[PDB]
């Protein structure tokens, strides 16, 4: 569980975009791969949340 | 993994807000509990994403 995530966790590269590849590389069910996406803010949120303010 | 999520998965009640309680109830590491939060859109996104449009 946590140990698999530590080795799987790395820089936000192309592997982060395709979480399915990581699950196959470690042969783990999408459950562990999805958690990494949830922890990585870049992989979780796509566009910006609020528009901020109008200048 | 997936089987634990099916039993853990339910309606968005108070348990969904406190994911730590669910992990203790099933004695599973925050990894499985976090995945449920990532899958449940209500638990994942807090406020609204884009402001939509200005009327
Ligand atoms: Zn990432
Ligand atoms: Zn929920």
């Amino acid at each position: 569980f946590l140990d698999g995530i530590d080795k799987a966790q790395e820089e936000h590269e192309k592997y982060h975009s395709n979480w399915r590849a990581m699950a196959s590389d470690f042969n783990l069910p999408p459950v562990v791969a999805k958690e990494i996406v949830a922890s990585c803010d870049k992989c979780q949120l796509k566009g910006e949340a609020m528009h901020g303010q109008v200048d």
